[PDB]
């Protein structure tokens, strides 16, 4: 994929409006839905065991996030699961915190058993742990902790689920069972708005309900959002996290096809 | 009822700051209780079962959202219910997603059929479901799906649970047991903000805390809100969806009777 | 201590980012969290009784709040506290609506007689209710409702739990057992947004986590807090309750120890 199809998808989520279901933190619950909206999907949030299969067979996409979780929160994940893998919803997994707690590792393997995934985003600890590989890294700093060795991860954990694996960081990797690619794009100031990762896997399940390929849809999802980022940090940056958070909003909405063409970069491995 | 007047019930609430006590969904609470402290009112949330009877009592009006709802939440609204119902606090309710999911339409089928409610507030759809009725419209495009139908399933609603029934939509239809009214105002970026709906079914219940006719607090309560709508667009248009949140904010604590006068349209039918 | 001190707490936050440990409220937790990164600190909620045991030894401070507290939540914070008194993490407390339901007084006391704390903050009735005491106040208003009688009572309760009392208003009133200090600093604007004293309560819990007098930690967030909201608030003025809360975010992260040094108002009684 490159730039022009990357831009191509985003006119697609624009015209079909996604309906994307939610059971995540909520720390984060607002923010998503407002993200979602901004882009041009719809975003409904339900958790109780009682209609989580309901809703989740009328939905577009299926997104869980283990943020704040509970016994009970990540029964009806699987049930949720459980029931788009039934009527061909795509799933996503964003294993928040995994490896910081027992609790939070055990939850995570759990969902991964019994849920067929198109997609798990997190970053370096996070898929290591969820998988159990090796290669171990948080997020770095500068010079070089090591590319070849996340680009090794994510190709081996992509081929032992049979997914696709996005590891993000400075530099995003992404990959599925026989490709892997590296994406330049977004802007430091993503890390002092909380839930910005986690609004960008809601995207990357706006993407899948349009595209059929998920490596594609992925590519195509963070790509948007990282130009969607740096465009309104030139407009934001010496304000203020409070004003960024703000015009990315607005620029999730007022992107073009022709923004992410000159701003994303994209390059197969 | 008349523009002149629902402008005077603004400056009442304001004088006033009502307690509202909102039992609602993770997704808006934060929205929810910013707007009522814009507005000029008091916001408090309590779900708890061994506290919402006792938080109740003491307030001016009592909010109900299904939204994010659970087993546990459902039977704590009916008991905050009938504790208002006990010490002449109006109670409101937003059956949110009713007729989405059986389990949503069961719960909004209970508590009507426990609490005694000053009003209900949704789209033509969830109203229906949950009086069982019939017409049947989401929200409509251009044209026109049906006036009068929408008309003809507030009337019959408003009559069979003698309270009042707000129907939302590009066009508000509003009715009791013996009026129906229809109102023009608003804008079009609050379905670009979650709890935007939400928000307006709290900032009737703080009209219903000062105006004891529940049918004049209602128009009131959305004329004010849409007017205020209507000029954080005209100063948020172009910008985007995040800045019309803060706007809308600004607006909701310096929109005055004036704004009021000039901008919002009642019309009795 | 001085500006000058308080100044320097500031600094030293921002070099070593604390992880703060948050089992609060859900009306507040986005604002929280985006508070606490705007400020330089590093935030985490978990609230599970499986996880926050593990969560809570990690940490450099715990902070429990009972705004929106459930049987469970009440059980979790004691828990969670226990762990942080094992591993020597600082514990704050905000005792939300002690007194307004005997649910929530109850369960402020519980934890008081199971957890060693920090620091308690709250307004004049939460803190009486809480620990049990004279001397009756809700916040004021104008002229002077009684200076001495609020000293005394934050006096009195921080010689018998042996820990720092913050009583928060107009005028700020905090002690230790042998020790008392007024602060003048803020703006009334912090009132017309939800979570503005919760935020307080978190970024007196990121500075515990650099400085090992608590007494000292919690002047200097206060002072740094106040000066951070008063310098938005000139910016934010006649636009609205909107525009502020996004500026205040934005200060917290450009206010410098000039600004502090030049702001605060700190008196020792
Ligand atoms: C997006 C969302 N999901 C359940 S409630 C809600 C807020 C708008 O009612
Ligand atoms: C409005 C509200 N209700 C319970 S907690 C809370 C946030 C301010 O403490
Ligand atoms: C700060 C925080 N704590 C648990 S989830 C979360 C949101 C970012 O994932």
């Amino acid at each position: 994929m490159d730039a022009q199809s990357a831009a191509k998808c985003l006119t697609a989520v624009r015209r079909h409006s996604p309906l994307v279901h939610s059971i995540t933190n909520n720390v984060v619950t607002n923010f998503t839905a407002n993200g979602l909206l901004a882009l041009g999907a719809s975003p409904v949030m339900a958790y109780a065991k009682e209609e989580v299969a309901d809703m989740a067979k009328i939905a577009g996409a299926l997104v869980l996030n283990i943020g704040t979780l509970s016994k009970e929160s990540v029964e009806a994940m699987i049930i949720a699961g459980k029931s788009a893998n039934e009527h061909g919803v795509p799933v996503i997994l964003d294993p928040v915190g995994a490896g910081a707690t027992p609790f939070r590792t055990e939850s995570a393997r759990d969902i991964i058993r019994e849920v067929r995934l198109a997609a798990i985003r997190g970053n370096a600890a996070e898929i290591a742990h969820t998988v159990g590989v090796t290669d171990w890294l948080i997020k770095g700093v500068d010079a070089g902790e090591g590319g070849g060795d996340i680009i090794r991860l994510a190709q081996q954990a992509a081929q032992k689920l049979n997914t696709v694996i996005a590891i993000t960081g400075e530099v995003d990797v992404i990959a599925d069972t026989s490709h892997v690619y590296t994406l330049h794009n977004g802007h430091k100031l993503l890390t002092k708005v909380t839930g910005a990762g986690c609004l960008l896997t809601s995207v990357v399940g706006a993407f899948c309900a349009v595209e059929e390929n998920p490596l594609f849809a992925a590519i195509a999802a963070i790509s948007s959002y990282g130009v969607a980022a740096q465009l309104a940090a030139q407009q934001t940056a010496d304000k203020g996290p409070g004003s960024f958070q703000i015009e990315l909003l607005n620029k999730l909405s007022t992107v073009t096809e022709q923004d992410v063409q000159e701003w994303a970069t994209i390059e197969r491995v």
